[PDB]
């Protein structure tokens, strides 16, 4: 069985966790609970093909590192998360995929931009926003919510494929 690498980056507080645990578990967490580093795994089948998901689930709020560098590195591709409620979140997306490029030391990386919290009234993004900025990386754009499960698998489903793409 093939095996694929995923990274989960973003902001603190995104809904990093709250996605990877909803994919693996089935299960919301309404809690808050920082995550340093954290690593699932999950076997399922896209587009008939039979795959073993491994999960790196990062910290928000993390300053420089070069442990942070290592692990990051394993990547083969990455879900970069914002808030939709959260600008600024969304305004760091940009320092996660230079960070991205940087340690995988190229300029195309597996990636898909992923905009949660969709369940929310409090939308400070917009759709066109976040469509305009992947196209202008190149990658997809989907709208999720950790709790309802809206886009969950399909943003998961989605970096695998463009990890397949890519290879
Ligand atoms: N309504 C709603 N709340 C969400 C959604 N995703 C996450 N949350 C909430 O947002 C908070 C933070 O989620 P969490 O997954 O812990 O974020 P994180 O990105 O992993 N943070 P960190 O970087 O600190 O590990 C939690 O209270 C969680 O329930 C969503 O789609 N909708
Ligand atoms: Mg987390």
């Amino acid at each position: 069985m093939t095996e694929y690498k995923l990274v989960v980056v973003g902001a603190g507080g995104v809904g990093k966790s709250a996605l990877t645990i909803q994919l693996i578990q089935n299960h919301f967490v309404d809690e808050y609970d920082p995550t340093i580093e954290d690593s699932y795994r999950k076997q399922v089948v896209i587009d008939g093909e039979t795959c073993l998901l491994d999960i790196l689930d990062t910290a928000g709020h993390e300053e420089y590192s070069a442990m942070r560098d290592q692990y990051m590195r394993t990547g083969e591709g990455f879900l970069c998360v914002f808030a939709i409620n959260n600008t600024k979140s969304f305004e760091d997306i940009h320092h996660y995929r230079e960070q991205i490029k940087r340690v995988k030391d190229s300029e195309d990386v597996p990636m898909v931009l992923v905009g949660n919290k969709c369940d929310l009234p409090s939308r400070t993004v917009d759709t066109k926003q976040a469509q305009d900025l992947a196209r202008s990386y190149g990658i997809p754009f989907i709208e999720t919510s950790a709790k309802t499960r809206q886009g969950v698998d399909d943003a998961f489903y989605t970096l695998v494929r463009e990890i397949r793409k890519h290879k």
